[PDB]
């Protein structure tokens, strides 16, 4: 077996910027050689992810749209995408949402709501995303999301984040007990702290100067480091991989103390 | 200290009937001297709490109802429970639920629906009662919630319960994380299968105990005495450096497993 | 049931002083009506724990030599538990810059003192535990590693324990009194934790309360093992 | 970055047949580009490193002496390795042992020297060779070794404990040597049935291609994000109960 990645097709849901780990994740199959196949929320989006596609290399980007809460137009971003490729060989599903008033001091201060909301988008999705993409995961595949310490660990400020977190933790272990069988794996990474648009939402400058201090490889994370590890979850090379969570994060993982 | 639960008042959410785990909590806490404030899930369980209740030693015991899906009737119910005994000392969370068809076969038999209906009964109402008993809440504390090893690893059919009881695995360490500043702890009892009304709706269930008594290291299956002693543990002072944890009363079975 | 320990026989291994987490676990135990065996390593000690267990309400604490890094030796002080009261309930034991400073001897003499030593006592106390039992163990660098070898070893020796109603787990306590200040601030609970909560803690694993608990580790420690 | 070990330079140690996982890993670092030096401990094996190391192509490969116990050939043998290639990249570290009459049966089979044994061979060895290794390991690097899932909990015995302790040491070789820009992670190997076959997530037993390309990824800059972690090349059987 080899690296690459091409002739085979892979959606990456979940790109907001040059900053998105999606992003990240983005360049790092196009440069294994996959066909990248973009999607995104809304139409703000629209243009800003077209505007990265033709950034890249190669051609072959397609951009449909598709918000992951609403089932009915994830059906219609998938039945677009098999008219367009017809067997998606991979999805990298980098999306997450809490409200941004539950992610402050108290995890207590989440409710029924931004509970249950938290986990539509963050957990709940990737499920949803893995139904529609099925039945065209024809000669099998590979699906990775994103997750952080704080499904683990308790992160100051990451409160209901990181309950959806363990709640997706816990899917991706099902889904690849699922799907293992039609040959399609299930894996997460967890990505060490990086700025993002999402990155906004507590004293985080702090989080980023304690790991260069504190982490065994006294750096942070970038979109590069995770999307070549996304790239080799892609790839064949990790065909005896489903079910892990992969931290790509300096080895932060293995300092609480 | 000591093991005594004399003079605190624990609610106990989730008895259905003599089966039911929360039974066991209820016995053991009673018996370690604890004053039980029961909730039945609506009037269909009204008089079955009422009946058990009713066979405890002391006739101090409290019955109220509360839908812990619904915030309004939660914290009519709590209002109430304030009034009455005044200090909430610790609360037996035992509440799950999600749809049958779910749990059959591949995991991907959820949807949106059962997910989060599972979501919200399973691990938000925990979060909830917590919200609610808080203020009253004001001698120390200690939350008790039951999850189980479908949480941890996959377990055939258990499925989209176990997501949800990952969630509440997770929601235990951030109310732990919260509220050890007022004294109150939150911890679980991840129990070993015991059979339950929610065990039928969990398909070949006599296979599964069988296995335990053969593979288990204590070779034996769990019982809800087993789990309501070390709830009692637990409510008790004898456990006060205990928080965020995890307690597996299973006969061993999670380590033969893993 | 009842929390209480009248007529188990507890041997209390690794007490040093009135500081040992291990006499934190010697007064709630004692507490609970549990009859101590005292072992010490090196007639230094001898005299530290014929003083301690006269500390105690009740003169019924037997005081035993045992280096558990001599199979012999450990063989002779439960002959002599056996000569004294037959059978035994419990054990108790409380035995243990840059991790690259570890070296072939340390790592082995860490890991033998800090892990085997379970094994190596379990396997003298087996044929006199017949009435059942609860086996509880106390859990940085090279130590963190023998520590890891040590919890391993709970979960083999209670898979093999079980089936003659043994029950073996551990406790970690966190720092009991610098690094201190921090977890009063970052803990759960605001304080570092003291040897009567570890006590009571092992009081409850030694018990039947806890009959259905094997193979599990216990963090008393004011939640710290949940923060980052 | 890429996926390339060109250039790069890697002791492999406990290659003993072409079954061995360190084969399957020897062969996949290969593929890639890297130089391959191999260890081997006394007669036996000698023949068979030989024989194999001759099977591949751009043989640039190194053949050399170490048993694991005894410090001092540990040094003399990597004392030689910087006399060779001057800068090491990584170490496949493929060693455990224990006495098979303590794998068998209940875990209290096992003797306080079976156990320090084991612990000595499956868990201290690796400390032994990233300390002898450390020196020359000037340019960043890679070292990666071969745990299984009974240190995790009940599977096996007294191994179990030995890789409980190599799993722990793996941590705390990562937290002293990510400063020096050195990576330390574990591989945990499924087995290599009938059971796994049918109850694994990807229904089907491990390979020792899949944990050579897993290697591959761990020695190479595609991984430089990650240190102190454990892969499970298991077809998802870590999931199950
Ligand atoms: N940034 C970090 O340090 C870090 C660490 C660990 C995990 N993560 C995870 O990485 C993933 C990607 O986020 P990011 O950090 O790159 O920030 P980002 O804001 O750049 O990306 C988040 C994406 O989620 C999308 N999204 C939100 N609601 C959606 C909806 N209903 N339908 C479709 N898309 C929706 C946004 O459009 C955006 O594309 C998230 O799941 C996040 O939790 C980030
Ligand atoms: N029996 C077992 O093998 C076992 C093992 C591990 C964990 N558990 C857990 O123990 C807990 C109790 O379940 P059980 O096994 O004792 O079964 P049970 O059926 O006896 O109790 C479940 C209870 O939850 C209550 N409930 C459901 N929806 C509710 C809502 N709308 N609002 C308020 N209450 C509601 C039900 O009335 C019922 O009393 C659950 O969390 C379950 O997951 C059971
Ligand atoms: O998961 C994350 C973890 C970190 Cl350290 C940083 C950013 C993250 O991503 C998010 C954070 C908050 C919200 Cl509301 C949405 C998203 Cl996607
Ligand atoms: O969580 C459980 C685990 C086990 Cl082994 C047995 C029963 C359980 O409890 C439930 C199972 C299914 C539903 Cl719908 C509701 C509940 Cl309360």
């Amino acid at each position: 077996m080899n690296f690459s990645l091409e002739g085979r097709n892979i959606v990456v849901m979940g790109v907001a910027n040059k900053r998105s780990i999606a992003w990240g994740i983005a360049r790092s199959l196009h440069e294994a050689g996959a066909r990248l196949i973009f999607t995104y929320a809304g139409e703000r989006l629209e243009k800003s992810v077209h505007e990265l596609a033709g950034t890249l290399d190669r051609n072959d980007s397609i951009i449909l749209p598709c918000d992951v809460t609403n089932d009915a137009e994830i059906e219609t971003c998938f039945a677009s995408i098999k008219e367009q490729v017809g067997v998606i060989h991979g999805i990298a599903h980098c999306i997450a949402f809490a409200n941004k008033e539950e992610l402050v001091g108290e995890y207590l201060n989440t409710n029924r709501d931004g509970f249950l909301l938290a986990h539509n988008i963050s957990s709940y999705s990737l499920t949803a995303v893995v139904k529609a993409a099925r039945p065209m995961m024809t000669e099998g595949g590979s699906i990775v999301t994103l997750t952080y310490l704080g499904g683990e660990l308790v992160m100051p400020n990451y409160n209901v984040m990181g309950v959806a977190k363990a709640s997706l933790d816990a899917s991706v272990k099902y889904l690849a007990a699922d799907l293992g069988k039609e040959n399609i794996r299930v894996n997460s990474i967890s990505a060490g702290p990086i700025r993002t648009l999402s990155a906004k939402g507590s004293d985080f400058n702090s989080i980023l100067k304690d790991i260069e201090e504190r982490a065994p490889l006294r750096r942070t994370t970038t979109p590069e480091e995770v999307g070549d590890t996304a790239a080799f979850l892609f790839s064949d090379m990790s065909r005896g991989i489903t079910g892990e969570n992969l931290h790509v994060d300096s080895g932060f993982h293995i300092t609480a103390r």
